């Protein structure tokens, strides 16, 4: 009941020689610089019935060479799970090892699209840990084809002071946007090229994410992803259309233009009217306002395309500036924002609630020429 | 034309290194092996190098390919390529890579938080939530976080007495923004259960947010912390808007049961109620994740329709299960904050509905 | 050749149950939970002379139980040393285990020094990394006996913008002292009880860490630590003699009263008067100015004591503000400023190095009252 | 008045003690040293630390430390000692705990000429490495400075540099780990000209966990002596005068004053120097850190005592030129103009890189 060499050499072949429980490379030893294999080819069932996870209905005979039933691990794990069957139990690991099979499968049967800088902007606006991970962002630019050339850029912009989001808090985040952001993507230009594609996902202040976007618009090849309160950084749906955007036009009137975007909720007209006083609103909205709305990048650029038409449609009712009050995901934030980069060049000042004024709406960033 | 040349250690480098497909098709090239026949490795596949011939093993610049799309690969005398593959190989090799180091991923940091009361008559050892998070590839690497809601002072489960239980759970939260690893430095993720009062699960929820990786898990009653049933669809979550009115405003969630109008009413005279349920409200409901992820969609679909009608607090009556409870306190962590007020029923009065937490300004 | 149940549970007990080559924990497994002795009693020089290590002059019968000789290792840092002998000789895996049982006999001696909060501060106006390890806090603390609940603080301060350290910037160290500090501290209240000990290491802006220090300053129980280029936060020398802190007193005049500390360096007096003509300059200093000259906790303590008698015989000179240069260590820029909290109420303006404007001393913080 | 425990009790509770009395410190191992017979039972009493199970709360105490606890009837305490046990075993685990400690990324840094005439491998660096308890978790970064362009070795050269270094660096220190989540330990080694192990310097600081590692040419990577005492560093002030002012470090070799005045006509001329000048002397890391201890006590002197720029000329060993390179990366910046021989111009020495503002 001994696993022949054919079938060993199949279990490092369908594993890419790595621990399938702890991802640990078994076929290097990177302390001291030897290639070795010193994995190991284990058995999920045992060929005794006493051994761990042993039972009577396993024919060891058939399965001596099933590599369903054989992983590849480092020796820790396999002594690990070797020692505590019931907390390892046969169903769990062979879940385990399917699981892990199949993105390697996957991996290799995704066409090359090309390279693409990871980029991650995120902000500590919350009162909750915010933080996208790296692995995630670049596990969804794998499912895309899309690899780097390292783990890429990630910008946490610094937590607001006891005064709130004041305005150090902005110029902070400014000089983030426009500073910091600005090197790291010039000590990439060697490895990445003159005009590299950019895989960006944010999770910040919506004023500061149509910064981002502002900032980055100009790219040809900007790749949005999105952080997805169930899915992470995988798209949750890609066959999924995109809702229809409503539009209701401003009143006619001298009072302030105000644009309102309830996407991923319903902004309510007395917190627009309350902070901006005779406001003419005019709304853009979904017909089911919902957080989890970002089914795929489609719903993304169906937005932009909805937004592009009102934008110009808003604009050429008024010299003054245009207030934008936005209740709207993530990754919509940052579409916005690369409007405004060239193809609106109005001044848009944006409102945001302030949890220092008991959720009133207040102006934050001006944006525009 | 050429044949590049390799001995069988760098085969078996270059095998393993691509896990065994043709980089330029991706066909699985131990399909021998998969029929039952013995694995010809030097006869099924070609090892060349990715880009032509230089002026100047180098395992790392080999290709593995298939015998087709090697033979349509125009090659040099020595069996070098003419055109540079070398961006498609590395892209390939990177891809393999990442999905192989996926395990990693899966450093976690567990969390389980009850009431005395919980503790008391249903405590949930570490081991419980530690072999559902191995089960789903959650790994930890240190001794879980065990903790109960403390005690209130005399003046009771009052404003302060709630941020401290928020401030008591992220200071245990540090383990997970500080103890980066794997492959990229990530910070691990939170593998979180609770079995508590209502309100001081939404408080937990308050406190982790959901904008982490961050995986919640269930006490079932049959099933413990394992899930009932991962197949399982999501319910439908029905959902009543309340009467026009100017009366106060009341949310009811009848999901693991049907809250009486009547006790809502007495708790909260001339009540306008709006109603979240299921078509059969079980105390078992929790079959999976999904379900969680599914009342969250639901719930805030309505809260945004809810917080829209009116500036005034949404009182809350809610039947859910501890779990659902945890993920209702995340959703409300956005900076947008609408006025909550969540009532409880308190078993020495006579299981009355009595307000007991305030979310928001 | 069979190591005996008694050896083998002194290479346990030596070693505290943990592999001396990678640390890990081998009495438990963290990821499904029980409790398991997994891993492996290892020699060095093995019983055959064909063995990984193996000499001919090895008489394995006299070294079967001899501990010098065993290594307790996970079952994957065996497997490596056991397939590279070439990369783990003999003598370097005896000076390891060596010194892994000398750090547990010198932890398991330690008399027992209290509770503390570990409190890391550092800046990121270097132009190189600037991080020091939060390990390396704890291991000086567990020398002097002291232990923490928790890994503690580590307050990294926002990198200076495009503009180098510019009014934002300031404001924003202010808050990550003011603010961010004492929220970190508060959390920990319950935990740690009411006025706790605090282990305090900074390396960051001479002026942020004079605020730092008076923003601790009423603290009983402040226990200062120390970054040293050899030593790290290891103490370079207990036995060593604080030295003579030298001191200049101000010439008599009506010009603006400067303190100069040449403590690190000496400080230039034409650097002083570019900047503050005029300048009346007292110098404390120390014979031979060194950045390595943190030698021990009493070397702050007999700079505290010198700085204490200098103050006060300026601070009675004049009601106006003193202005502050000084090239000193980080530690000690902790203490002057713990010494503002309430021993010596003078305002005190603090210069520094300016990076954008040729290295000329500029005003920086004021601190005092 | 005893706490009774079984062979399994004791084998979880001497384990995680390390054998020691929890109050006193004692090895209670003392007889097994001596070759007597391990009675564990006999030298050590486990009993609760709090008053009234879980092995995590039971204490290792000597018999004299247990003979003065009050005790009840079953052996618990009558006075908590909760904080001295959780805190001794707190100490213990760092202690255990500390090999993780060392992770840590492999650099080995050369120029294309000492590449040529002598490649260092990343495999002679890492067992270097693990001798000393630093653990490669990757490949090691293994690389040369560019060439420069017409303009030569300028300072948007060597500001490329830096940044290509700092760049290398930054995906490697990410990658966070350990107990703690601290960043990895920089491991460097560097072969190549004074100038650009300066800027080697100067790119990696020294405000981080650095361990620098030396090329010997006899014992290669390795260490020649652990147990050598660092060498007295001789000091020679620049005499008074008007005339540039110059620094020159005779640590390889003793460096010919007038070598020096034909560069750099009626230069003042300090120097450091050790009692043997030896390209041999970097005996282990000590060697490095007093170096860098006189030189900076020097520099100090140096720098006070003109404004204008200090002119460096240096025969030292390589690990030598990457510390003074970090040593000079504070926020405070002098002017210094580092000169290096041009072996096919009749060894004169020419300027090649400033430093400061
Ligand atoms: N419900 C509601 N929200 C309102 C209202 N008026 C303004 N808002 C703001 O809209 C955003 C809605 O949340 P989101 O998750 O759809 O989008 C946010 C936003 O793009 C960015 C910053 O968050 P925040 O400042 O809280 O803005 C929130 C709200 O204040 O990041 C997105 N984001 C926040 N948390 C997550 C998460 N967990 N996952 C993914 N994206 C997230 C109003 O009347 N009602
Ligand atoms: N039947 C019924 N229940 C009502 C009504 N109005 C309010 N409720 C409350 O809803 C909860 C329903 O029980 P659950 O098991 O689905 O969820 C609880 C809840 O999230 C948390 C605290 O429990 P409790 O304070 O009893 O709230 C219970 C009920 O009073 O923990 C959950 N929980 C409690 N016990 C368990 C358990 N053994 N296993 C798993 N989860 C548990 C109303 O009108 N009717
Ligand atoms: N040589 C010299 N230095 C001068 C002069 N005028 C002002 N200075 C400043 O004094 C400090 C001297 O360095 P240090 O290492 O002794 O102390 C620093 C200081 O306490 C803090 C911030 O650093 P910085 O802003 O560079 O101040 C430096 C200098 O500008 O952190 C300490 N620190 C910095 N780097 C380290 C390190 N690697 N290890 C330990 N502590 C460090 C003047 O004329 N000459
Ligand atoms: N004898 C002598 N040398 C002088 C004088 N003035 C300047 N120098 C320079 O000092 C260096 C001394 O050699 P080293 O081996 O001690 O250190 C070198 C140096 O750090 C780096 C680059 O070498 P180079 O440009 O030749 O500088 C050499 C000399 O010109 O690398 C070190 N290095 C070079 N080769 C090796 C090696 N094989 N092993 C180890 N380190 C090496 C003067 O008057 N006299
Ligand atoms: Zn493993
Ligand atoms: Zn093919
Ligand atoms: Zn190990
Ligand atoms: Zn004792």
């Amino acid at each position: 009941f001994n696993t022949n060499d054919e079938t060993k050499r199949i279990v490092w072949t369908q594993t890419a020689g790595h621990c399938e429980l702890c991802g640990t490379d078994l076929t290097f030893d990177y302390r001291a610089g030897k290639p070795m294999k010193w994995g190991e080819v284990a058995a999920i069932l045992p060929a005794s019935p006493k051994g761990p996870r042993g039972r009577a209905d396993h024919d060891a005979e058939a399965h001596t060479n099933d590599t369903a039933n054989l992983m590849l691990l480092c020796p820790g794990c396999h002594d690990k799970i070797d020692r505590d069957a019931d907390g390892y139990p046969e169903n769990d690991l062979s879940g385990l090892h399917q699981a892990y099979l199949e993105r390697i499968r996957l991996a290799a049967t995704t066409p090359d699209g090309g390279r693409a800088i990871p980029l991650i902007v995120q902000s500590q606006h919350f009162q909750t840990i915010n933080d996208i991970p790296v692995r995630d962002l670049l596990t969804a630019m794998s499912a895309e084809g899309l690899t780097a050339f390292d783990q890429g850029i990630k910008i946490a912009f610094a937590a607001p002071g006891p005064r709130g989001r004041d305005t150090t808090y902005w110029q902070n985040v400014k000089d983030s946007v426009q500073y910091e952001l600005e090197q790291q993507l010039k000590r990439r230009g060697g490895t990445y090229g003159d005009s590299p594609a950019l895989a960006v996902v944010g999770l910040a202040d919506i004023p500061a994410l149509m910064m981002l976007g502002q900032s980055i618009g100009d790219r040809s090849k900007r790749l949005i992803f999105s952080f997805h309160r169930e899915h992470l950084l995988r798209w949750p749906d890609q066959s999924a259309e995109p809702p229809s955007f409503l539009f209701t036009p401003p009143p006619n009137g001298d009072g302030p233009l105000a644009l309102v975007l309830s996407i991923s909720a319903q902004v309510p007209v007395r917190d627009v009217t309350d902070a901006l006083p005779g406001a003419r609103i005019a709304e853009l909205s979904i017909p089911e306002p919902s957080y989890a709305m970002v089914q795929n990048r489609r719903v993304i650029h169906a937005f932009r395309d909805a937004l592009q038409i009102r934008l110009s449609q808003l604009e050429a009712l008024t010299p003054d500036p245009i207030h934008v009050f936005a209740a709207i995901p993530a990754a919509l934030a940052i579409e916005f924002g690369a409007l405004l980069t060239t193809q609106h060049q109005h001044t848009y000042l944006i409102f945001d609630r302030d949890k220092e004024n008991q959720d009133r709406f207040t102006q934050t960033l001006q944006l525009g020429p």
